[PDB]
């Protein structure tokens, strides 16, 4: 299958063996911006979804196919890969909805469905939005959507901005001065440091943040649900131009995403911004090897450009320059491995 | 077809050694000053053990007790690691000029070939509760590359349980999985998964430390003497207890933690993880009843904790306990793979 | 076959009067300064009310509103007392020389006779949450021996209700309910009995007091008018409700309390319970959810709150809610008759 | 039939009331002493269950018969009165022993079993060992008991006591000299001074005390279950003769009970003594209105006299006198009126 050509298996093993668990399950239920959008997005747009068909893809505990009901849906398939599936078969019979969801085991790749859908929905967004590489799936399911059929969510925005944190910067060299001694129980490590150094910069840095920090208006790069194919997301290039609103040392670029329910009735925005109240995306930075200096009114440009690897991620290449100096940077960091630091 | 690949899952494997090649995991462990000292003493001050002996250290990691065996006079050191840790090895090695006393061997040390038997192994084999990585099973399979009358460091494993009272822990679990007790989140009627969850909450032993004051009985010892047992030895680990009751209250579940002994021909040196004693990055492991105990002192307290190897470098635990004056009985089951770090 | 006994199991009444027989419980009351003082500025307060007037005391124990009546300046007070505590109400009139101005009759109001019609009833029929014991049915009963300009004291009952948060309160009935999860007390399982366990103990009203901070929005306010209430308008009480949360957390139920208001001729005096007051011997009252609904603040917690009279002198209680912006709902059915004192 | 003849109705609607609440089920269930030692005497006398018939009598959850079941008994009959019947059955049935317990809902004197049994479990004990007057119930039992056939409790001692409690008795007179003033909010209340002192004499008293108290050696009443009939229960007469073992002032009568389990292996004790640890009998004090001066080696001597009533209790006649000085004192009590006093 698709799935299994673009995946190793001991990425997916671990995947699916970490979303089977019901304590990650409550943890996303938990977070009250994310289930109460949804339901929001789903009831407000009602219409939507009277006596529709509906496909809900990765639908893990079930919660979303139960807002699909809800708001008047005929029939809706939820499928999901992870042993969740059988605690979703579970909700749905102790809810009385066995002639309404349908849950299917098995990733949504693989499995068939018996008739086209109107509308699809999920939550495929990871960090940084592209992590884990569901958007690949939930763009592969639009091959179950009628014409005109519709998304939910419909877009998705992901937006960097270059950031200033001396501290954060500071801290990767603090921490790998720990090889940096002669005689650590009368071994020199030394010759470690710098393997220690690239190791720390590999990471991108899993936290949230002031705004403060923020040294120019973010950057914005929109995949379009309805019209985006899987292959658009094999390799993904963001250029970037930022009008520098503040003067000082750039350590590297922050990204958050929003995503938009576009319904007919109207169009509900989920947000994870550090301008909005926090949720289990967090935000993601990424760090420079070496600080560019900019002033107020130069302009920063290059590319973030993010590679599709097996393990249900990316390698994430950024380059970066102040126009007005010429001063470059550049860095290469692994997504899969990213550093939890709140 | 090694023993190795036998007993263990590729997928889990992977992990496993990916893990353990990164810098940060060696700095974590080698800044556990308790872990590095003690090692230190236990090799230096039985040097007569490793001066101008042949010596192996099974999964070396950066290569510490190699360098501690070279500084006790040993006049050659096999080093034996399996993670991408062994090139950084070689790098200390060269750097610190002992590369015609320790030779850094990449692989796993049920594949590897050694040119000549040895007096002595050194290795840090114990996991969490002493048994979890299953890499006490990789130090005795190196028994194959032990002289006759050659010597282990450590020598011996005791395993400590003890049974303990914690209303605060277990209200803590209780109330996480109580979450599923819900007949209307979002209008969702959760509760048909309350017992699963349950399950799995206290289905994870929990990793912190304690005050010995909730502790309610004198530990019962479990002796692994790695001299005469055999990787087989391993695989179903069967534990009685029978706990004296020194006070009446619930006892909500069992605590472990374990000791090692370095028994050289001058001293016998021991590192201890117990609560009464400084903290190690080792912590100590409690795992719950779904439903406590009530015991009076001057009760007894009895039953099994088996412990059974699986194919993800971990055990299933199985506990079975009762009150033998009243017949109160719990039988709870633990996978140890997915502990709860507190 | 009076309407007191048709209402009421005669088991329950036995027990009820036996219960309001004893002098300790007179002298707990009695022993209520806030209580005790209020109904006396009421009524002194409002003499004019009282002097020369005919007074009816509906369920007057040891007999001191009738005493405060008679401060007053009444020509006649007729105290009607169901209990055994008539008795000692007879001796404290003739210790207090006042026999030709009170007369105490024994039985129940809706049995006795009376000479003839009054100016003014007086008594205190508030139970718990204002409604416990049935009584307000008793003195709504007397009015007809009222005269048509006739008035009554108190005149008019307010009940409050608002949402509250208690972790600990919550979890105390959780955890005493939990003792029928154990697999093995003693080689016996006891886990099939644990949601009727859960049921029983959510099933009681805790009264006890409580800081107001854990008031999650303004209280919505149920009022009595006892000048125009039929008895029959008690049977069946429907309270709704519209929370706007002023907080977010987890409502964990709702608080009860109640203000009486003596409306004189000269001034009006409130008789409050509620917690931002100094407390008296009718606490307050609170209803647990069986599961708590989560709100953030400006939700709107909306619902009813229903209760159905019973023959045991009390009522069943049926609390419905929900957060209308996420459709989180609980539903859950108290037994007024069986509180849990926690104080 | 025989609990009605006995037993006013409204007292028999509040008692089973009260025995169908799980959390009164619980309180029993989690005293260690009793649970304990009930399944000590059972489980240690095996022999005795080993494929038995056996009746419970007063089941409530149903745990004894539980107990019995682990001894090996081939049928339990379940006799319980109150809606905790049904809790029971629940329990039998969660705990897979339908084929061994059989639940009977309904008074042991109405019921039918259908065959005779060799022995009888209950847990009869009240207050001072007879309040409830279950003892009766249990005697009448043993129409379904075999010739041979044995009692669990086998038999019961109640332990008087003589005791000096100063502070006990003085508060007495503190809490109603409430009603010694002859201006509370204008009110004289001195008239029922002398009331309020007689109701709270009237009531026993249920808490625990340091047995440093005791003034004399007990005296020992026993009754023997497998030969005594229920009319022997329905007038208890206490005869006593205390030799003082210190002086002071005797201010009434201390009371607690002791019953073995008389079984084929062993004899098992379960004690209510103030020596012993707590149990939720606690003990029972009976004050004199008038204490009694008695000197070391001086007899006090009298009568207790018990006299069953209709709420399923008794009324209780205390005589005393110091045969040196020939200092008297009586005093009249309400067993279904205690003052439960522990803190
Ligand atoms: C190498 O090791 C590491 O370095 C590692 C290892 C780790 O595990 C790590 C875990 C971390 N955890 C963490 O904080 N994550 C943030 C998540 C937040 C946002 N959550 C989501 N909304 N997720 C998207 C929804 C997915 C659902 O859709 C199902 N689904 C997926 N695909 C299919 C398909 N094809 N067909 C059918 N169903 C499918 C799936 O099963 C779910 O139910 C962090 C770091 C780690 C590092
Ligand atoms: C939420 O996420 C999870 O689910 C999760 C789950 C978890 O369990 C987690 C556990 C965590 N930490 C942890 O465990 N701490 C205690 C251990 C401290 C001390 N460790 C040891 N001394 N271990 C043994 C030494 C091994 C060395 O030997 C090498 N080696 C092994 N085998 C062979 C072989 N056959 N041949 C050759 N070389 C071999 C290996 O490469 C190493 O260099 C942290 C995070 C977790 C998250
Ligand atoms: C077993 O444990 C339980 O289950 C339980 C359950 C409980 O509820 C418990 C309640 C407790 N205490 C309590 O409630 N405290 C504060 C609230 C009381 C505030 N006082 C009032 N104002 N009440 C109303 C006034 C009544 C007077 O009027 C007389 N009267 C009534 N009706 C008539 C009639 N038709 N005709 C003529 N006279 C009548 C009556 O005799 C009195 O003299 C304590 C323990 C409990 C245990
Ligand atoms: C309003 O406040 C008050 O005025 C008040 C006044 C009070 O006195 C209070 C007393 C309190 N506590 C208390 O008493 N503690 C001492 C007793 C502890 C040990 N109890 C027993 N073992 N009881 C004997 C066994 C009974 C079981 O046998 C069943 N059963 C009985 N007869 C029959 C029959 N004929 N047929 C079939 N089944 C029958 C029955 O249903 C039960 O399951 C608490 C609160 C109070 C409040």
């Amino acid at each position: 299958s698709v799935f299994s050509e673009r995946t190793e298996e001991s990425s997916a093993v671990q995947y699916f063996q970490f979303y089977g668990y019901l304590s990650q399950q409550q943890n996303m239920m938990q977070d009250y911006v994310r289930t109460g959008t949804y339901q929001r997005a789903i009831l407000q747009n009602h219409t939507d979804f009277k006596d529709k068909i509906v496909l809900d893809v990765g639908c893990g505990s079930g919660i979303l196919s139960f807002f699909a009901a809800q708001a008047g849906a005929r029939k809706i398939y939820a499928v999901e890969a992870s042993t969740m599936a059988q605690h979703a078969e579970v909700l749905v019979k102790s809810n009385n909805l066995t002639d309404r969801i349908v849950v299917i085991p098995g990733k949504v790749e693989e499995v068939s469905l018996p008739e086209q859908v109107d509308i699809i929905i999920s939550e495929p967004m990871g960090y940084m939005l592209f992590n884990e590489r569901m958007l690949e799936s939930y763009l592969h399911a639009k091959k179950y959507l009628k014409p005109s059929g519709n998304m939910f969510p419909t877009i998705g925005d992901v937006h960097l901005a270059p950031f200033t944190d001396e501290q954060l910067y500071m801290e990767q060299f603090t921490k790998a001065n720990f090889w940096y001694q002669p005689s650590f129980h009368g071994v020199d490590l030394s010759a470690l440091r710098g393997a220690a150094v690239d190791e720390y910069f590999r990471q991108p840095v899993v936290d949230t943040f002031d705004i403060r920090i923020l040294m120019a208006k973010s950057v914005k790069y929109t995949v379009n649900f309805l019209e985006a194919k899987e292959g658009d997301l094999h390799r993904i290039e963001i250029p970037f131009k930022f009008h520098m609103l503040h003067s000082g040392l750039v350590h590297g670029l922050a990204f958050w995403f929003d995503v938009a329910f576009i319904g007919s009735i109207m169009t509900v925005w989920l947000s994870t911004a550090p301008t909005e109240p926090l949720t289990h995306w967090y935000q993601v930075r990424c760090l420079f090897q070496s600080p560019l200096f900019a002033k107020a009114g130069d302009t920063l440009s290059g590319t973030c450009l993010l590679i599709a690897n097996k393990r249900q991620s990316y390698d994430i290449s950024i380059v970066a320059q102040v126009d007005q100096t010429g001063s470059k940077s550049s860095n290469l960091l692994d997504l899969k491995n990213p550093f939890f630091r709140y």
